[PDB]
């Protein structure tokens, strides 16, 4: 099953050389496509380990919100990483909208930052 | 086995997304669940309801490959608790399940 | 319903009462139940059951029937995924 | 799976031989260095706990300070841990101060936890 | 697998002889040289800010950390490092110094329990 | 694996005879050295099960500190021992130094006392 | 491993026969069981009370000094210890707890037979 | 194994301990203090006064176990700690006596 | 004497049955005239080698007694013994 | 069969004129050898008793019986 398989030497080396094709910045969907092509559709998973809210203030009618969320990224073999995402949704004037924005931006930023460690190609 | 190449290349290309997933991954080959849910807040200021909820969803395939994402639902202006919590705690699940399947490929 | 309660099974993962109100003079109750449907082929899903009773006489009367309705609705809606 | 397979003699010799070869270590270079030295399938990395110390608000600034614990691990079974400490100052919006502190802490922890496997890192 | 392995007799005696010699970065380097990078591990089981006093502007900090050291055989060791701090006019820096010195001293002390060569 | 394996008969008799003898010539370092030589660097472990600060006070510009500790030795065979060490400090001007001394002497005293249970040699 | 080995019949009978007959108790237990025949641990310890009459402290501590044996049989027993006259609180608690542990170790060990 | 049970069935201060040792063997029975509660303390006229309870427990080789609740008091003493010491020790001994009594006519 | 104890011992065997105490709480004691009353509950328990078990409840009483020790000890013993009698009756 | 008392609470203790009145409610449980189980909370009161001791003795039995007759 996922997280318990092993790769072949030649494909392992091909992937290893692929991941170092370094550029030398947010492209949310494009990172999903890149991962799908470099590890396959059936290659990677990511869970939201935790999600806490730091502050929901109403200073001047305008809201201010802060959400921090830890995300985890795993590859078919069983290796894993983890990083601290963080989304901010200041400015809005409908608590539901600020919560939408922060809670959906923190996860994406975390998935971006947790995927730059498997290689420099991402 | 050969179907692996077919699915991988095909992925490279509303409620209809559920049937789309059933056709693409097989109508017996995709599952989901709700790992957690939290009524975020309820408030009234002018005799009306603003109910929001955050709901996490999970999706896994036949071989165990999985993903997750945050779902969210909102409803404003409704008179009673019944309808507002008929709407938000009802649509957050679908919104999350829509935003989770997009991660598996462009075709979704 | 081709197979019925033999090709698929159900169970409430968790339930919690949302709100109970009496400002109107009668019991206003809202309940939620999470049901999961599992198939013998390994496919499974889950949906948020939900039921409500408005302005009934007693807490138990407004709560038990609302719970039954919520479970029935959750079962009814959880079966969409096999369409 | 990860953390269970054991090296072969030549691999162990190579890695050991490699690892032996006031300003900080520039930060992000360590991820590339470690990835090339152990491999992408080589190691893992996790945050076992993260906790927030004072968030004071003197004279309108914000001084968030966070602490972190970073577990590194090689596929052979070894592991390590260390304590990192983000900081902040001057930022006028708690969103930015929290962001800076929380993000800096984990990188610092990863650096100080990789430094324990040798001098080269 | 780490913890489930047992040293080989010849290497076991070799290490026995090694650790009986007569002599922060130095300690870690020496531990790596003897046991090897694969050889051992290091964990932090608990921590606690003992006191965070504020006398006259300075920030007197104190952190107690229990560091565990372990070897692929299964041997444990634990000790109590205490990282003092003093004189700093900014709270964050004082807490940083204390929390780092704590684990450093803990590792030092917990390693001495193995042999005199440390 | 340590803690799940028994001693070998010849080593058993050697250890038995060695422990029964008596010191010829206690300070902490020598106990550590003798224990190491007696079992090696691989024959045991020591850990702190609990450590509560019994009291900390002040009387005219100083700190009478005191701490407790529950050390615990163990041997490859599974036998174990425990004992309550106890530390003290007087006249120190700074709280940090007093807590330092107390916490540090506690564990070493506990180690000496817990080891002593095995034989007269120590 | 400790807590799972069965006693060899000859050793069982020998220890039983020798059973029908503090530093002293520690040594005797070590010789009768061997250096790896038993273990001892502190299950709980709660300062029963403290006090101060005229600058001299009073202390009291309880200890449930579990003492175990290779075959798996075990005993526990309430200990106790006390101090008086001592002018320093830390010294008082040190003496009290140190004596309580050994008193419990005695009373527990003085149970497997008249030998102890 | 059944022979030991049959022999015990046919058969059924320090004397209770000695009888238990002779009856079950040095490894035949354990005893542990499940809980201890101090029910009062008094300072009437300089003489302390205390009683304690303890849910002593016993076990045999095959796992069959019992339990009970003893009690001991202390009067006429001058030092509190001495009072509690005697109370706890006597309570444990008396509870053990009652637990052993529970097992049969032999005890 | 508590003949029920001996009867159970002879019927099931000394290892055939068991005993336990699950919780005990003094409902009250009062200083009515210096002859304190005492009656204390006790969640007794009993089992058997076959697995079938029966919890129960008991409540002894300490009639007027000038001695606290006698009252408390008598209550604590009587509660357990009466509960044991009750549970044994259920076993049959 | 087996039964247990997993919670219990005396509701009312009362006295009119040297004659006590009391109320209790106990949380009984049951089980069966086949793995199935039954459960029913009960209730019990004692009225017009000479001593509080008798009332407190009686109420627990009445509550336990009320729960058990239903659950069993």
């Amino acid at each position: 099953c996922f997280g318990q398989c092993q790769y072949t030497a030649e494909e392992y080396q091909a992937i290893q050389k692929a991941l170092r094709q370094r550029l030398g910045y947010i492209e949310g969907h494009r990172v999903i496509n890149l991962a799908n092509e470099m590890f396959g559709y059936n290659g990677w998973a990511h869970s939201i380990t935790q999600q806490n809210v730091d502050f929901v203030d109403l200073n001047n009618g305008k809201f201010y919100v802060g959400v921090c969320a830890f995300v985890r990224v795993q590859l078919k073999d069983g290796s894993y990483h983890e990083d601290v995402g963080y989304g901010v949704s200041e400015g809005l004037k409908s608590k539901a909208l600020s919560l939408e924005k922060a809670r959906k931006e923190a996860v994406t930023d975390g998935l971006k930052r947790a995927l730059r460690s498997f290689g420099n190609a991402l």
